[PDB]
């Protein structure tokens, strides 16, 4: 029998079944989709997407043991790099109706491609932007409770940092899933991370660290408080 129960964190659910166990999911916002390729289950008159953590850092983070999760319904997202992965669906999912996801990408082409996979999910707000340069998009952006970010730049952490300075609520999360090799190829990712690490914590509480192996390689996220 099929087996849906709640996961530790609101909006997450751990899905049970026969063959595809031990994975999570969360709950449709739009069921009904029939996406090409779509994973769902149906339990109980909904649906259920099944989570995958090879395309999706915070699927992985989640599956690894993450104890802090901060997008919960209802809250605000700041998202910056919304394009990648299978992510932002699940994000929309969590946060539901009663909250909002402003997703942030440098090139109108992505964007654009980005459309078929957000159309229906209203709650997220596809906005053009440089995430170096968050003053630029505060006319649309209010602050928020969130900011997850998943950028692959050198100056990822400084851009949370700038991003939280102009957006971020006092009390709120920041979320970022770092590459170490987007900073330093010549350096133990280890250090690169311990680095990133001491960055942070001059502007945010960092609250935890973890590897995404085997799901990345050398990419840890990071959950901080602004203080």
């Amino acid at each position: 029998m099929v087996e849906v129960k709640k996961h530790k964190f609101p909006g997450v659910y751990t899905v049970i079944d026969d063959d595809g166990s031990e994975r999570i999911a969360t709950k449709n916002l739009v069921p009904g989709q029939r996406v090409y390729g779509e994973r769902v289950i149906k339990w109980e008159g909904e649906e259920y997407r099944i989570w995958n953590p090879n395309r999706s850092k915070l699927g992985a983070a989640i599956m690894n043991g993450l104890k802090n999760f901060p997008i919960k319904p209802g809250k605000s997202v700041l998202y910056l790099g919304i394009a990648s992965g299978t992510t932002a669906s699940h994000v929309s999912d969590i946060v539901g109706w009663e909250g909002k996801i402003f997703g942030i990408e440098f090139s109108p082409r992505v964007l654009r491609e980005l459309v078929p996979i957000v159309e229906e999910r209203r709650n997220i707000v596809p906005i053009l932007g440089d995430a170096t340069k968050p003053e630029e998009y505060r006319a649309l952006v209010p602050k928020v409770d969130v900011i997850f970010e998943d950028v692959a730049q050198p100056t990822q952490a400084k851009i949370l940092i700038d991003n939280a300075e102009v957006y971020l609520k006092r009390g709120g999360y920041g979320m970022i899933a770092v590459k170490s090799r987007s900073i330093d190829v010549t350096k133990e990712p280890e250090q690169v991370f311990r680095e990133v690490e001491r960055e942070l914590s001059e502007y945010f509480e960092v609250i935890e660290r973890l590897n995404l192996e085997p799901y990345e390689k050398d990419h840890a996220l990071f959950v901080v408080r602004k203080t």
